[PDB]
This record gives structure tokens, sequence and C-alpha cells, in this order.
């Protein structure tokens, strides 16, 4: 009777649910190594046939813009991360690590030698935005250093090259994370991105770095194992466009493309509802509704809606046809068994925002109880 519980062949993997555990950092991965927190944290919220996707997950040594974020471009890494990975297997859980490298939204303390974050312009996140400092002050965005396209295909080899770690620690698939102003979304974005080359100006050529990135990790792991993530419309980190809607018609039609020439569809497509904020609660509500199944009717497979949802909100969201699948992030952190909550319609507990980002291996991590 709950649309969120008919199952959903998303590729070769068989979900029994449609109730996914967004990407959240946490930054409880201590020296960007995999803890066994996590690994408790990942299987609290795992359940038999639900989909897991990780905390964002370094690339490359560049790749940081938050203390103790794990990475997995290190064999040191994906030692840990496999632990994790097996205890979520345990539960028939499916998990992907999602690949995250944050461009000129970092600082000194986060870049190897203390260097300029890497971008794909100099033009540094506004004073409007901070960043978390390792001991819990804020601090400025610096100006970031424009990367040329011999660096740019070094950027897409650690893609590729953390791709196939993750498979390797035994993860099912990855995630690209091209949204929320990170690195690719500075390529994305004309608000961001003012470069002269093949990489800026037009639309197409402010694709070319995702196109390339999701290219390069499909051929590396394979179609079905590669989902992508893009928020066309956000406030987030100035990753503002001119025409958000076109912006993100055209990566998908890449997308499709993609699809085509491998004759294998992606895992999914995964889209930020553009109400979502890192700085608070929640054009109009109708335009980012459309905005939302444009995306969606345009892509030729699986669609992942996130931001802002809630039980009602997400069953009216695959009831509509709105999206196939519901990540959901807060929500997730409160309760370990948010999927058994939202089945059983059982209420929810609320979630801290001062331990979201803390170091503590326990609380405000693995603390939240399950259903009594
Ligand atoms: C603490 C926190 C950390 C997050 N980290 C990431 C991240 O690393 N990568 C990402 O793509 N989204 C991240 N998100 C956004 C979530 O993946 C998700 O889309 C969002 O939380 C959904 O909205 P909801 O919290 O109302 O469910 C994060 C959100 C929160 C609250
Ligand atoms: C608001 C959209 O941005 C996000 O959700 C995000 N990363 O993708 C963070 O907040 C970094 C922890």
């Amino acid at each position: 009777n709950n649309p969120l519980f008919s199952p959903y062949k998303m590729g070769k993997f068989n979900l029994s649910h449609r109730v996914v555990l967004a990407p959240m950092t946490r930054c409880r991965a201590l020296n960007n190594i995999p803890q066994a927190a996590l690994g408790e944290y990942y299987e609290q919220r795992a359940t038999a046939g639900g989909f897991l996707i990780t905390e964002g997950t370094m690339i490359s040594p560049t790749s940081a813009g938050f203390p103790h974020v794990p990475g997995i471009f290190t064999k040191e890494q994906v030692r840990e991360w496999k632990k994790i990975v097996d205890v979520v297997h345990a539960k028939g859980a499916v998990i992907f690590c999602q690949l995250w490298h944050v461009g000129r939204a970092s600082h000194e303390v986060y870049q190897p030698a203390g260097a300029a974050p890497i971008s794909s312009t100099e033009k540094p996140i506004s004073n409007r935005w901070r960043i978390l400092m390792p001991d819990g002050t804020h601090g400025i965005y610096p100006k970031p250093r424009a990367i040329g396209t011999y660096e740019i295909s070094q950027v897409v080899e650690d893609y590729r090259r953390s791709a196939l770690n993750a498979i390797e620690a035994g993860f099912d698939g990855i995630e690209i994370h091209g949204a929320h102003g990170y690195l690719i979304d500075q390529f994305l974005k004309d608000g961001i991105n003012d470069r002269t080359d093949e990489y800026g100006g037009s639309l197409a050529n402010r694709c070319k770095f995702i196109t390339q990135v999701v290219q390069a990790v499909v051929s590396a792991i394979g179609a079905d194992r590669v989902g992508v993530r893009v928020s066309p419309a956000i406030d987030h980190l100035d990753a503002m466009d001119s025409n958000p809607l076109s912006l993100g018609l055209a990566v998908v039609e890449r997308l499709n493309k993609i699809q085509l020439h491998s004759g294998s569809k992606l895992a999914y497509l995964h889209v930020t509802q553009p109400r979502y904020v890192a700085y608070g609660q929640t054009g109009s509500e109708e335009e980012e509704a459309r905005l939302m199944r444009t995306l969606r009717n345009a892509y030729q497979g699986t669609f992942i809606c996130s931001g802002g949802y809630t039980r009602e909100l997400g069953i009216e969201a695959v009831a509509q046809g709105d999206a196939d699948l519901v990540s959901y992030g807060r929500l997730f952190i409160s309760n370990p068994d948010l999927v058994m909550r939202i089945k059983l319609n059982a209420p929810l507990n609320k979630y801290n925002r001062k331990t979201f980002y803390t170091q503590d291996p326990v609380v405000g991590y693995t603390d939240y109880p399950f259903l009594q």
C-alpha cells in the first residue's frame, strides 16, 4: 500500500524499497581514514535490499574541504573501507561510495603544503559563506587556482582511480558528486566558470568536465555501477547559473548520450531539490517543481530526488512518478531505522545540528536509538 515499499530494479541491484540513505559528510573519518565508527553508523542504517550512499569521499589529496572526511585514493583507505562495506553487505544492503572533490570550497588548512585549492576559476567563494575549520571555528574561503587542461585530465584520472578503488573495497558502485558548487559544479555553473578555453563559455564547454568524469568512471567500472548527482538550481557556495533548467537539460542530454554509446544505463541520476540549503530550514515552488519534473522526464533512467523530504512527500514523489527513489539526509541522521519507521509510520526522532560535523565516534553519530 506504501509506494516507498514497492521493489525497484536499479540496474542490476534489486532494491526492496525506495528509501535511500543520502550522502552525508559527518567528519568521523579521522585523518581521512575510514574508522570503525563509520561501520557501526552505516550498519545501523543498512536494511535488506536498501540502498545507501556514503558521505562524500576524497579522490585525491586536494579533494577535501571538511576535516576528517574519508578518502579512497590510498590502499590504507581501501583496506578500512572494505570492513565497512562488509558489515553493510552483511545486512543485505547495496552501498555506493560518493566521490567528492570540493574544488575551490576548501582552505589552506585542508590542502597539501597549504597550497591554494583548485578550481575552474580564480574567483573565490564570497564572504557570504564560511568554511568549517578543524577546530570548529569558521574560516574564509581563499582564492583558488584555475587549473589547465592537463591538470583537468589528471583530476579525471583521480575519479577513475578512485572508482576502481571503490570496487576493490567491495562497493557496489560510486556516485559522482557533481552538485552543490563543488569542483564539477564550478565547471558547470556560468556564475563560476569564467574560462576562455575549451572548458568555458558555451554550455557544451561547461559540460565537458562532468562528461569526461562520467565517461572515465563508466569505462572503468561499468555504467550500471555509476550514479551521478547534480543540482542545477542551488543556493550553496555561489553556484548560480543564468539558466539552470537549460544547464540541467544539457547535462541530462550528455548522460543519455553516454548511456547510448556505452550500451548500458547509469545506476541513476540524483538531483537536489532547489529548496534544500545547508544554512537553514527548507524562485516559486511551482518553478522548482517544474525543474525537477522536467529533468526527470528528460533523463532515460532512474531518478533519485533529495532535499527536504518527509514520509508524506516521499510517498507523493513515488506515487506521482516524480522520482523512482527518494534519498533522506537529516532524518536518517537521527533515525537509524528510518526505513522501518517509514514503513510503520512510526514517529521520527529529532536531529541535532550541533553534532553533524563533530568528531565523536558515538555522540550524535551512532547513539540515536532505534524504535523502542
Ligand atoms: C550533515 C549533512 C551532510 C551532507 N553531506 C553531503 C555530501 O557529502 N554530499 C552530498 O552530495 N550531499 C550531502 N548532503 C545533502 C544530502 O545528501 C541530502 O541531499 C539532504 O540532506 C537531503 O535533505 P534532507 O536532509 O531534508 O533529507 C549533506 C546533508 C547534511 C545535512
Ligand atoms: C546544500 C548542498 O550542499 C550539501 O548538501 C553538501 N555537500 O554536497 C554539504 O553541505 C557539505 C557538507
